[PDB]
């Protein structure tokens, strides 16, 4: 038995009683799981490109269930026993591959107090090539066209359109000072109560301005863009990945202002309609404040409360930097 | 093989490799699951009281993992394949028992438009005895002492201390108008950014004023109080339970002001320190506004977008009313 996206699409078409029958059959469930381990070996041991993309298509389908409002026809379907087993196996493989690129020395050299840890992490981030990647630093200001921006935006639907729920997942069970800061960030994502300022709505207008429609996305989303979006989902939805998540989305806010300023300046230079980039324009100043509060009010208190979590936050940071590097190199490659 | 709380506590003590070994063994996992079906039969077919309380002790332990910040020693432990199978089986049994008390006529008679649906639901709520239960209506104003309030508050640690995360889970994937209202409710739960006004912090002070400490809670929490708290967890954490959740927490906000006004007035009459009930005092006016916005901005738009969800919201409402009735009758019974 083999597992792929269409197989999981078929599961998701089952009726509630068919789901109850599948859930009761630990023989069909063992087979599903062994099929997942086989797909994982192909993707990461053999590094078969089509298997890796199939694995991320499967994860993306599952996370779509975790993050999306359920449709009426599905409300009775108990999908957790099977879909969580699939996710745990493929996730476990995605994350072991990320950690194979991370050395013990990178994540153990840190000062064991909050304010000091922040200086260290910013230096560590600044040393990584993704922090000044040529896609933003060289390609965008000198070459990017409408069609380049359209292709680029298609890749970015993996992350920005779900920041609000990533934050809502992350703050579950968080210590009070960390929860307060994440809460305020979430409330900003929701326009501080004003629908016209909701960040995902403003991001949808950028997609509108360039016709980044659902066919274009599905046809053009790169495998590294899928992995990026799946990594963010994976880390946000498990409580045990919280500290990795703190590092991952901490790096995310920190890099936005430099990246978006290069994007908006070129967008104007090539005459594109400026209300199209209200999202990126706004985030230049918003995420300067988000990044500052994230370091000072999430990362520093976590390290001060238990310095052992500094290692988890560093891992999460490096997972974001490495995956962003692979995604940006792949993007720049396709754009040349 | 039998399953109970201590068995699941032992799972949660396993190291990451022991978890990986358990997850790979679909024979041990089939046994765990059959042990869950057996516990479920005892709890709900035989209605053995100790089995029902054991089932809710197991669920409460699992939800504690879902809602609580993970400890450092546990960050590497892949608990989802087993704990989600346990939860799906015991949850499925808890919810079938709730639905056995709900007739098709109760949840199908509703008008298929939003504003009309709200009037109907309020009438349906007002017809249920939990909406004017003698614990609040008769016992509290005439008899409640310090020790009664202490016992009562111990039961209420099942729900109020996690409203913020219940709301954060619920709004995942919600349609925009519904998400905005849930978001604003969450931001109120977080003191609108002011730590002294965070609702769970103010609720902790009420517990402090009466010495509702962790031993007292563990020794005194009633089985119906556990079921109440597990029902709220169950509905909030699955996307497919969203509309039931909307009905369940809609009833919750709606009933708070009448209930809390009876509590605070007696609290003052018996001379208890009034800063102890800052939480309940505040919520008399806050949840009047929360309930109004929940009907107008969550329930009415959901029904107008797809009237089929009116049946789910009604189920969730009746699940809250029925479970509250059983919990309040059990409480009043123990207090006499
Ligand atoms: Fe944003
Ligand atoms: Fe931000
Ligand atoms: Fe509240
Ligand atoms: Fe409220």
């Amino acid at each position: 038995f083999k597992i792929d996206r269409s197989v999981v699409e078929e599961f998701l078409a089952l009726d509630p009683d068919a789901w109850e029958r599948l859930n009761a059959d630990y023989t069909a469930r063992r087979r599903i799981g062994e099929a997942c381990r086989a797909l994982s070996r192909h993707a990461f041991v053999e590094e078969d490109p089509s298997a890796l993309e199939e694995l991320h298509d499967v994860l993306a389908l599952i996370y779509q269930q975790d993050f999306s409002g359920a449709p009426v026809e599905l409300l009775g379907c108990e999908t957790q026993p099977v879909l969580r087993d699939i996710a745990a196996i493929l996730e476990g493989a995605v994350l072991a591959a990320e950690l194979d690129s991370i050395s013990e020395e990178q994540i153990s050299a840190y000062p064991r107090s909050g304010k000091e840890y922040v200086h260290w992490l910013k230096r560590v981030i600044g040393e990584h090539p993704a922090a000044g990647h040529p896609f933003y630093r060289d390609f965008v200001p000198t070459r990017a066209t409408e069609g380049d921006f359209r292709f680029y935006l298609a890749q970015e639907t993996n992350l920005d359109p779900k920041f609000d729920d990533i934050l809502a997942f992350m703050q579950i069970g968080a210590a009070p000072d960390e929860k307060m800061e994440i809460a305020g960030n979430y409330w900003d994502e929701m326009g501080n109560g004003k629908p016209a300022e909701v960040h995902t709505a403003m991001f949808a207008h950028a997609l509108d301005a360039l016709d980044v429609n659902d066919d274009y996305i599905r046809r053009n989303l790169l495998p590294e863009a899928k992995a990026s979006g799946n990594l963010a989902s994976c880390l946000a939805i498990s409580r045990r990945h919280y500290y990795k998540s703190v590092g991952f989305f901490g790096v995310t806010e920190y890099l936005v202002p430099r990246r978006f300023k290069l994007v908006v300046d070129r967008w104007a230079d090539i005459g594109l309609p400026r209300e199209g980039i209200a999202y990126h324009d706004a985030h230049i100043s918003i995420d300067a404040v988000h990044a500052s509060g994230w370091f000072k009010n999430v990362i520093a208190p976590a390290v001060d409360r238990d310095p052992r979590v500094g290692r988890e936050i560093a891992v999460g940071a490096l997972i974001r930097l490495n995956s962003s590097q692979r995604y940006l190199d792949s993007l720049l490659m396709h754009l040349h």
